[PDB]
């Protein structure tokens, strides 16, 4: 008897580090499971076949499309994980204070490398051919997780949509499904490491001079 | 709502929407880039030199279940029985569709590594791989790819102006749907653009010309 029900990230501080739960077998537009081949990844279906015992478990990972807000309020996803943070003492004052700093010194996004479409001279059977240029902007913890931030035309309206998006692989989360497949609604943890939580905010303040205030206001807030 | 292609004093016709806004038929402007929507119901058209960057911009299709009677080959047929186009030009376009052996799907999706980094983030690009042709007359008639995974997509734009009536200077009425003459070049050239759009995609207005022939 399924009910209506929202697949959102649950972002808690339990004992000691700043903790996440994630579904893994509800594929949503934020949250989903991809496998990597060649750069790029591919999503996978977690229930049907059972996951690898080791031998490439490295190369699935969970694409989360997260964000730091989620009306108006500071208090969405990271924005959270990080107030946690802080208060907990997880995430120091210099450590903020580093980003605030990095924050002030930059002055180039991405939203600056702009989406454009360019005239090659070749031509496709008497037609013309372009080329539209999409700007991404890939990182990866040495642990294995990787940021990414991308580009677009802004839906309905003029400008631009920075994006950012995390992935973090089975191999780095709780449980692990070597060898298995997923049960019906199976949820992980995630314990969350200072850096990627400061490479989450550092994403954004170069994604776009919008973003950047937004991140360098939630965070001088904190203080 | 749908376009209601008609046939009126011996030159296809076409009426279009312009007042409900779907990834199908709707209403543009030209901020710097890419157009952006246009609340017709909100903002009355601009008339100095900015109604030169609205037009309409229509993902045509060619079939609806796979029904070959719809829009395109609504007015291919309905071209074909008037005589506004030939059985002879039909049969060039079979001829055309025959050399092409290489598609804009080809081209692919790719990701590359510009070397250059911001911030400590490395930087790359990925290519989406359009294709577009203009007309004397104002139509753009472009193709390019869109949504999972991406398919090849025909669009085509008409300059508002060369739409009926004058909507310069006022807002749409509850859903006013202007009128548009289809140039016969136009039908030729979307034609020929799903024919280059991909194999499928050629394969299928292929067996559907061939159709309207005695082939």
């Amino acid at each position: 008897m399924i009910h209506l029900t929202s697949v959102e990230a649950s972002v808690s501080f339990e004992n000691g580090k700043i903790v996440v739960r994630l579904p893994i077998t509800r594929p949503t537009s934020k949250i989903r499971v991809k496998k990597i081949e060649n750069g790029v990844g591919i999503p996978v279906s977690t229930r049907k076949k059972s996951f690898p015992s080791d031998e490439n478990l490295r190369d699935y990972y969970i694409e989360w499309q997260i964000s730091y807000a989620r009306d108006g309020k500071y208090d969405y996803e990271l924005s959270r994980m990080v107030r946690l943070a802080h208060e907990h003492g997880i995430l120091t004052y210099n450590d903020i204070y580093e980003l605030l700093k990095f924050a002030d010194d930059v002055k180039s996004y991405l939203e600056d490398k702009g989406i454009r479409r360019e005239s090659t001279n070749e031509e496709l059977y008497g037609f013309n051919i372009y080329e539209d240029v999409y700007p991404v902007a890939k990182k990866e913890l040495p642990s294995g997780e990787f940021i990414g931030i991308v580009l677009k035309h802004k839906q309905r309206a003029v400008g631009y949509q920075s994006m950012v998006y995390v992935c973090i692989p089975l191999t780095n989360v709780e449980p692990s499904l070597a060898g298995r497949v997923a049960r019906r609604n199976e949820v992980v943890k995630y314990e969350v490491p200072v850096d990627l939580m400061k490479e989450l905010l550092k994403a954004f303040i170069i994604a776009s001079e919008t973003h950047k205030n937004d991140i360098v206001k939630f965070l001088r807030s904190i203080i």
